[PDB]
């Protein structure tokens, strides 16, 4: 019953590091800062990452089992409100790293550009602790900061006109909408990527390897004729078969200069999608509770002034929601505009490539 | 068996029909005509195809049964001592391609293309000339292994030494490239199928999945999409009319790499039996010294299957002199010509890419 915490507590409680929302050229958004700050990860007794933030130059270390702290706390407190990826994960009990830490600097990344989860007392402990006391007691003032749940929205703060039902319900079932279809969008795109990707590193590079194989295993027969003229032929031959063997390795090696990262993003932006059905489900169920306000008064269950604060809160809500999905297209669009562009130069480059292997090898052959 | 026929054959009487071979700057090998000519086969009441002879314009028709007699003929009599290449909307096209090349390979052989019986069967003025040349050819007694005793080396006979060795580098090289045709043709064959069934339809499902995202970004009410959402779109047809290429390649550069050394196959496969037929000829002019000296043949028959097993081998070395020298071009043409498309092909996708890339603004 936390939805009802919330649309029907006493309220006398006024916010401390309250949470700004803003109507910008399109749309309720988050009130971004204007020095972002991002933050390095590396530098591998059990694994300490070192992290080490771009705006004060002071290092922190934090074991895995850390980030699952981090990242618990943050869903706890924003997790209804705004999309909490999933971390990485442990492999087996030891190529881990590299492509675990990877998706850990990732995830840091995102946190730290998201104008609201960065400025949070519980990320910037995270970052900045100097010794073991200052961090076991942060580490507590969180777990024990009562301030989350459907409860966060009560510290946020929008600067516009309060919002009705009808609106409010509609951008709920329209963001619904968009991100179940999407998630679709992007869990077919890395399924085929998936499988590409296995041919190319698969059997595909086989097959140049083993025509190129062919093609001097018949070069060096030809040689063994002792008839005037092979030492021309039989080397553009040879050489061509090396050339496919070149080519099969370096279209083996392709995928992680390309494929990769188009498989990346969508990863990650199919983990922010399966966030929004508990957030939705949130709003819904917050929505239907105040359209049971009306029916709530004349039976007396509530007052008039308990129905406005409802009818408040829930308009609060709507901002909040629209205010990340201003943030969740907005990057949605530099993102995938980025990894496709990067996937198809890459593309090109690799083709390209190809060609001139083939170019070269071709004009090695005589006339005749 | 036919071989003492002709190691021993009683003779005393030279063939009308001679196939000279003289050694040149290159060894041994057959006399080429002046000007050689060739054969058309096109133009389409059972199905036929009609002959053509560039040599002298006028045509005549056959139905592939016709062919196959003709293949009949031109093995028993020059099979064993010249390879004779096998014969075969896609079918009466390739049979059609595949009769053309055929008649090709025939008319530029030295030997074939000035044989009474392939000279006939090109131009033959009516069913009778036709019926009578069919039988002559059918009943040309001078096939086989008798073939040699009519051709007539102009050079210094041979020994048994050389002849033996020369005959088993022979078997050793053909064995070899046998063996090496049929492994590019088998990975060849493969690689097809690849571009032609999954492969294409990778690209065809990234094709759709792009495009399917893009539709979805659209309805976000988003603003600023339209110049992204349109490149995307863009972007997954292009890998769509990719698919399309990769299926279609191999028609234009693998399908003739796959001729070739289909072609040679056959070739390759008609050694087996010349070389068992050479070797079995060694032996017996072996066992000749003991044929004498159990008063078996004369000192005269002896010396004439020494000197008859010579003309064989030279025989041999001039048709191997013939299939080299075709080897290497045919090789050298085709791979060219596999890598000049191959080449085209793949700066083709990469251009289609690079328009797909243009259509994204940077940022």
């Amino acid at each position: 019953p936390g939805t009802e915490q919330y649309l029907l507590a006493k309220q006398l409680a006024k916010p401390k590091e309250k949470i700004p929302i803003i109507v910008g050229d399109y749309g309720p958004m988050w009130v971004y800062p204007t020095s972002t700050f991002d933050c390095v990860v590396a530098d591998p007794s059990y694994i300490e990452y070192q992290l080490t933030p771009t705006n004060t130059n002071r290092s922190v270390n934090h074991r895995y089992k850390h980030f699952d702290w981090l990242y618990e706390r943050l869903l706890v407190k924003f997790g209804s409100a705004i999309p909490i990826p999933s971390l990485p994960d442990k492999q087996v009990t030891g190529e881990f790293i590299k492509m675990r830490m990877e998706r850990l600097q990732a995830w840091m990344t995102r946190m730290c550009r998201h104008p609201v989860i960065s400025e949070s007392e519980v990320f910037q402990q995270f970052l900045n602790f100097r010794d073991e006391k200052e961090w076991k007691t942060g580490k507590r003032k969180a777990e024990r900061d009562e301030l989350a749940g459907v409860m966060i929205f009560s510290t946020m703060e929008p600067e516009a006109p309060d919002l009705d039902l009808v609106e409010i319900e509609q951008k709920c079932e329209a963001v619904g909408k968009f991100t179940k279809a999407m998630d679709d969008g992007v869990k077919e795109l890395l399924t085929v990527g998936q499988e590409h990707w296995k041919r190319c590193t698969g059997p595909l590079p086989k097959e140049y390897q083993k025509i190129g194989k062919a093609l001097q295993s018949l070069a060096t027969v030809f040689s063994s004729s002792g008839y005037q003229g092979e030492t021309d032929l039989n080397d553009a031959i040879t050489e061509a078969g090396k050339t496919y063997e070149e080519i099969a390795s370096l279209v083996a090696e392709q995928p992680k200069k390309d494929l990769h990262f188009l498989m990346e993003c969508n990863h990650e932006y199919k983990g922010f999608l399966g966030c929004f059905p508990d957030i939705i489900g949130t709003h819904k169920g917050a929505i239907e509770k105040v359209k049971e306000s009306d029916k709530l008064v004349a039976t007396s269950k509530i007052t008039l002034q308990d129905k406005q604060n409802m009818v408040k809160r829930v308009s609060i809500m709507s901002y909040a929601l629209q205010a990340e999905m201003n943030h969740f297209h907005s990057n949605r669009i530099y993102d995938y505009n980025s990894v496709i562009r990067l996937y198809l130069e890459q593309q090109v480059q690799f083709y390209e490539t190809i060609a001139e292997k083939l170019r070269q090898a071709l004009s090695r052959f005589p006339v005749m």
